[PDB]
């Protein structure tokens, strides 16, 4: 096919023309976004059940949605929260390459079979089904300076004033307020209430009835007798606008001729639906909204977008508003493909330098610096072929990838003029000839290449994820690399190329390049000789092979097994928990102290701090609080203490103190969506519908059981534990016997207490609640309950000092289902040196003497491992498989093939030391790269190997027509490892944003490229030698 | 329409949701209706299922489920002082008119409010004069246009909002065909030559 | 009936969620409260069925009752914790014990 | 309901979330003073009608709980618009037997 | 590039398909009675003379 | 979907009352392992006669 181009570079070049376009045109349309979906899908259906406890909700609630929750397409576990605010949360978790489309839908439809059949007031409330996924893009901060509006203020400030224009801006996708809009909040007075001798259960039907926009019939109506000459219509009753007329209700009409109205009962005020969390922004409130990436749309016009909007409404803000960005996710993307186009611009610089040293020509210059852009654009196109994003992980798998773009383009054009030098060859004939040499084994390395990547991409999971991401970008664009390498360089060269004089080398070139070509003509020879001597003792080389591989599965068993490498994104968390019961306003203050300490210690390296109540990872509830510590900009904290990692060591340092709470400090996950990378996770849970203080005893016999054991540490349960509750207990008998009715005294106790959405009321055009409640003074401890009247047979109030009794007992403040069965989550890691495997064969054994009717399974990450944990050693003996067959047809022997493969240790070594000598780990950028990296090694060892049989075959002898292989590519190969190592320096040696990946490739690349070089030129020869002879 | 009436470019020219439209209303104050003895669960809903309808219930009809209505009489439902036929009862037990325990007045409400992107706004229709074409009809409104309040602003839709499409892709369009019988010939007849001239 | 009642309450839901299972229908029922009406006896106290179920609607009931350290709270308050009202019944006693 | 009262308490809460759905190419909603709503949501010439269905749907499941208490209960409905008739199948009184 | 410039854009070409539809808008609140009168003329005008 | 439900149902087994056994009365898919299992038998005849 090359020599058939090589006479139509026209038709060659229309070829990469094409190809170039595709690619062009291709790089506009496609998204960018920081990853890709990586997470298994969810949809999570949430309501609360104003005043209802955590029971009063998985009973009435969780429990019946679930029931309706089957016949969902790709359904792979299901898991639900109830806890002791109104709130509760069912997530449906379904597998990898669902569409979240489809999913919500089946899911939201289930819901709706199961809606009827629900508490009225649930009902009601509005039940919300939505995809649970954490790729924020950006996260707007909207606070008070002056401290003049609260969250309830804020919250109904976005919704009316920026919620509209923000959904309006391009590439805005599912965002989040924080807090809803108003509601007509009423506060009853009890004392004031039995007064007047009236019950909150009047009020509510009072506002019910008198508050309506009733149906309006029209004047003229058909049918309608001759004469009908005005259809027009009529406007019935109209709703509530002000809170004012919300006072001038009649509640009672005294004998006195009096009006008894809702003023002399309770204060009426705009205000929230749910004060169960409160969110401060440097001390003073605030609320704001959590953005989402559009399906489809470029995360950094859609930033500034996102930017513009809530900038030109600025002006228009209330005083004190002050707009903020806490977190925000395009400053790492924008960093990862700058620091892409850069190593990519000078790759190719340095090797238009490293061409020009070992060669002459300008020309031979201008050949790669064609091919490599132009495989480039194109390697897009194939990416938009397959339907890929421009994200994080796709930009570095095209980092990786030029190491082998780079070859094939000076590969190509090295050996075109090699034969020219040697040969006295035209331009044309040298480029037939050499392309005659190296044609096949490039088909050849292509295919053995693929077999090298691709199984990796048939991994499940979201390892298969971001494995898959790499796979196919870097086969694509080697793939793509082969064919330019075929029919675009070689017209190149012959075109472009201008000829030598047989036999000369520019020995006698003077200058510098004199001494240069002399010092490696000198140099190649020394090569030969070290070769020479190597086939000519064998044996003991062969056992120092043997020696660093086995060096090689030391390193394996004494590397760090980690997940992906962890980064700095600029971000810290802290969790903060007091002890049971507490309050809003207890934790409110211990989590007031961290913005201090953290404002008035770290303020070299922390920026703002964003902090919230009532809300966990762990719980929601008061006795829970959290503090998203925000970092200055990378650059202004250098420095490895101004790190997110010595970050978190001072803090937790300062906050173990504290002997009230118990605050945690640590970074976000490296991927952010329920990353516990090296850390299991695991359900608890009674299938034969034992007791729930029989789960607690297995909880806690297995947490008192992994403290027993070596394999695991900080084996922590997730989900808060049981709390006092207070538990009424009102007499059926005596409540009877005064003549009290029980649905009085529920009704009473409800609206008292819990709360009480009532009625729709429309101001500012849009509808929002109505919520009756008792007074704050009114309820907060248990004489207060006394405070409340019911009226009784007739006439006379009757206070609950009469039928209600006290009791202090215990319960859980947040109760767990996993597979419509109640469970208790728990974490935990592998003790130092162990993995995860490690960790769940001995969970697995300490499960076995749990209570008899609990049972548990894995749900996380652990889900996940277990099975592309199968597949691993399928795929491994797959590529391994094929790269044989491949390599068996290449050179027509089922022998030969293994002086290619022996090459791997080589350069791996090279990769897993520099990877210790950095104390790094196991990272699937380490992973990767050790694969792009004994792909290089492979096609030098191919090439050589290839060189090696065609030479024995031209009738030489082996052991010469190895060194004389080995001589003929040693040039090449010293110029791509130079050309390569660097180019990826640059990574190894990064620091700020994103670095921390940069380094996870660079750092066992370098590693492998230096050993595989220097090592292969030596053992390849005496691998073919060996097996040629026995 | 003013000036599309006037201008000679277009014919036709219609819109969508006319004028507005004359409407009542029937003020009720909790005062009077409290009074004589009347909560507001029948006044409430009683004057609706009068003037309008009310679905009430099915009933089976040759087999197929039907529905029953209750609306007031045509005679005493047509106009604006057929109020006050209507009564309703006491907590007492006597009856209550609409006289003085409610009143109706008038305004003026609006058949359809229509609005496009989040915004208010109104269709309007028109078809071009005879010998001239769709874009020379479009191009006398982008004119006829500008004549408005500085913040009443326009968009196309339906089959403009596609007509403007084919327009602004014409150029893209006749480039990248003529790039690709460019390149085509040019590989296929190895040359730079003939290619450029036949472009020419 | 006791079989029955198993699988319900036990195999079922993890069947209807299997992966391929469209649908499913049981031979047999789960248990349920049964109160068995005699007007033999309703007849005497002078009662009716539907003065019944109205009682069970308000005795057998979970309701939203509220916490102490009901939020917003007042300044100062240092005590949190659920208050639970009345919840409904399990046993037959429970349920033989409500007052018509 | 007013073509006013209608616009600010149905209209304009469900565009709000009929932003931003894939492939939109424009909205256009219509209020009526029959108390009749109608938004119209016109996607891009090539994309799937069921999911552009399936998508407008899974929106709404988030604006009706803004709607008010009475609207929830009608039933809101989401149906593939067309503009065309292929053609009205009628039929007439031949005698005087039948009425309109 | 002169004539190109001075030629009338357009969408599709308009068609005669035995089809042809009239809108009655009558004034605002007017009676169903009042409408069905300008609508009979139609058919008048219509069935009667083209 | 059949080898599933014996793989849900085997991994409640073990918290069923002491006493009772999961039964399978009716099962269509018996057939199609056995069909099929059939014409690989014939396959390894035909083969072989060939
Ligand atoms: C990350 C922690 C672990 C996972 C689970 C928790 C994740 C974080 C959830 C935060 C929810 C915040 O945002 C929420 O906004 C809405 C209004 O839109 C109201 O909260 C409410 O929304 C609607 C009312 O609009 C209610 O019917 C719903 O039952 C309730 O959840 C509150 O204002 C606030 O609770
Ligand atoms: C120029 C490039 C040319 C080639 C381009 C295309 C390359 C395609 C490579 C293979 C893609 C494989 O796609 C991937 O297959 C695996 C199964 O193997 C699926 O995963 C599924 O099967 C595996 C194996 O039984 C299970 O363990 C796993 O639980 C399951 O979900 C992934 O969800 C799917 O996305
Ligand atoms: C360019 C188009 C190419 C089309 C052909 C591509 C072939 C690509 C390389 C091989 C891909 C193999 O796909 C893979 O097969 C193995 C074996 O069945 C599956 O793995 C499963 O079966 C094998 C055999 O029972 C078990 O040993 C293993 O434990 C199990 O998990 C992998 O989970 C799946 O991902």
């Amino acid at each position: 096919m090359s020599k058939f181009f090589i006479d139509r570079p026209i038709f060659a070049w229309v070829i990469a023309l094409v190809i170039m376009l595709a690619g062009g045109l291709s790089i506009l349309s496609l998204p960018v976004n920081q990853y890709p979906a990586i997470a298994p899908p969810a949809i999570a259906v949430q309501v609360s059940y104003p005043g209802a406890s955590a029971e009063t909700v998985q009973d009435t609630v969780v429990q019946v949605i679930e029931q309706q929750m089957n016949g969902i397409d790709n359904l792979r576990y299901i898991s639900s929260e109830s806890n002791s605010d109104g709130s509760m949360t069912i997530t449906v978790t379904f597998e990898q390459g669902t569409d979240p489309d489809i999913a919500q839908v089946q899911v939201q439809n289930k819901l709706q079979l199961a809606t009827p059949l629900l508490p009225q007031e649930v009902q009601r409330q509005g039940i919300r089904v939505t995809k649970a996924v954490k790729n924020f893009l950006m996260v707007v901060g909207v606070v008070s300076t002056d401290g003049s509006m609260t969250k309830e203020d804020l919250s109904n400030y976005i919704v009316s004033n920026i919620q509209d224009p923000l959904s309006r801006t391009k590439g805005v996708g599912d965002f989040q307020v924080f807090g809803s809009q108003y509601s007509m909040r009423i506060w009853l007075d009890p004392a004031k209430l039995n007064s007047y001798q009236l019950t909150p259960g009047d009020v509510s039907s009072a506002i019910q009835a008198q508050n309506v926009q009733i149906s309006s019939g029209q004047l003229g109506g058909l049918p309608a007798v001759k004469g009908q000459q005005l259809n027009a219509t009529i406007i019935g009753k109209t709703r509530l606008q002000t809170a004012e007329q919300f006072e001038n209700i009649l509640l009672k009409v005294n004998p006195d001729g009096s009006q008894v109205r809702l003023k002399d009962v309770a204060d009426v005020g705009l205000g929230g639906q749910d004060y169960s969390i409160n969110a401060q922004f440097n001390g003073s409130p605030a609320s704001g909204i959590a953005i989402k990436l559009a399906t489809g749309a470029n995360a950094l016009d859609t930033a500034k977008a996102i930017r513009q909007t809530i900038a030109n409404l600025e002006p228009f803000m209330p005083q004190g508003m002050k707009v903020v960005y806490p977190y925000d996710t395009t400053p790492v993307v924008s960093a990862s493909i700058h620091e892409v186009v850069k190593t990519l611009g000078e790759a190719i610089l340095l090797v238009f330098l490293v061409m020009y040293l070992f060669l002459q020509n300008f020309r031979a210059t201008l050949i790669p610096t064609i091919a490599v852009p132009v495989v480039l654009l194109g390697t897009f196109g194939v990416l938009a072929a397959f339907g890929f994003s421009i994200n994080t992980l796709t930009m570095f798998g095209m980092v990786l990838a030029i190491g082998l773009l780079v070859d094939d383009a000076i590969v190509v054009v090295e050996n075109v003029e090699r034969v020219m030098a040697e040969e006295g060859l035209s331009p044309r004939e040298a480029a037939r000839k050499s392309m005659g040499q190296i044609q096949g084994a490039l088909v050849g390395i292509a295919m053995v290449l693929s077999a090298v990547f691709l199984p990796m991409a048939f991994f499940g999971g979201s390892t298969g994820v971001i494995y898959r991401q790499f796979s196919i970008t870097i086969v694509s664009a080697m793939a793509l690399s082969v064919i330019v390498a075929l029919i675009l360089t070689p017209a190149l060269c012959a075109t472009m190329l201008k000829p030598i004089e047989k036999g000369d080398h520019g020995e006698h070139k003077g200058g510098f390049f004199g001494w240069f070509n002399r010092m490696f003509l000198s140099t190649t020879h020394g090569y030969e000789r070290g070769v020479a001597s190597i086939l000519k003792h064998r044996a003991p080389y062969l056992l120092i092979y043997v020696v660093i591989v086995a060096g090689m599965i030391w390193m394996f068993t004494r590397i760090p097994t980690a997940f992906l490498p962890d980064e700095d994104q600029g971000v810290l968390f802290a969790q903060v928990q007091t002890p049971p019961g507490s309050s809003a306003e207890r934790t409110q203050v211990v989590v007031d102290s961290m913005r201090e300490y953290l404002l008035e210690k770290e303020s070299s390296s922390v920026s703002s701090v964003f902090t919230v109540t009532g809300f966990n990872f762990a719980g929601r509830g008061q006795s829970s609080g959290m503090a998203f510590i925000m970092l200055k900009p990378w650059e202004e904290r250098p420095g490895g203490e101004n790190s997110v990692f010595e970050l978190a060591k001072r803090a937790q340092m300062h906050f173990f103190s504290f002997k009230d709470a118990m605050v945690f400090a640590f970074a976000p996950p490296s991927v952010l969506e329920l990353g516990n990378a090296t850390g299991f996770d695991l359900f608890l849970q009674d299938q034969a519908g034992v007791g729930h203080e029989v789960l607690l005893q297995a909880r806690n016999k297995f947490l008192m059981l992994a403290a027993q054991n070596p394999a695991l540490q900080r084996v922590r349960p997730n989900g808060m534990s049981d709390e006092p509750q207070y538990k009424l207990e009102i007499d059926d008998e005596k409540a009877s016997a005064l003549g009290v009715s029980l649905a009085d005294i529920n009704s009473t106790v409800s609206i008292a207490w819990g709360s009480s959405y009532v009625n729709d009321f429309i101001d500012r055009g849009r509808v929002k609640r109505v919520y009756l409640q008792g007074r704050p003074d009114a309820r907060m401890n248990p004489d207060d309950l006394s405070k409340w009247y019911v009226r009784n047979d007739k006439g006379e109030m009757v206070p609950f000092n009469a039928f209600a009794t006290g009791k202090w007992e215990y319960g859980s403040p947040k109760l767990e289902r996993y597979n419509g069965v109640p469970a208790m989550e728990i974490l935990g890691e592998p003790a130092p040196g162990l993995s995860s495997g490690d960790a769940m064969a001995a969970v697995e054994e300490i499960v076995k003497q749990l209570p008899k009717g609990v049972g548990y399974s894995w749900t996380g990450l652990s889900y996940e491992e277990r099975l592309s944990g199968s597949q691993a050693p399928a795929l491994y003996a797959l590529s391994l498989l094929v790269v044989f067959l491949c390599l068996a047809a290449l050179y027509e022997s089922w022998s030969i093939p293994f002086s290619v493969m022996l090459v791997v240790p080589l350069g791996v070594i090279g990769a897993l030391l520099a990877t210790s000598m950095r104390g790094l780990s196991n990272d699937v950028f380490f992973q990767v790269g050790l694969l792009t990296t004994i792909g290089l090694s492979a096609k030098n060892a191919i090439l050589i190997v290839e060189f090696a049989k065609e030479l024995h075959e031209q009738g030489k002898g082996i052991v010469e027509a190895a060194i004389e292989a080995c001589r003929m590519r040693l040039r090449p190969i010293v110029m791509t490892s130079l050309a390569f190592i660097l180019g990826v320096v640059p990574l190894a040696i990064s620091t700020g944003a994103g670095s921390g990946s940069q380094h996870a490739i660079g750092t066992g690349v370098i590693g492998g490229m230096v050993t595989a070089t220097v090592l292969a030129i030596f053992w390849v020869p005496l691998f073919y030698v060996a097996v040629s002879t026995l």
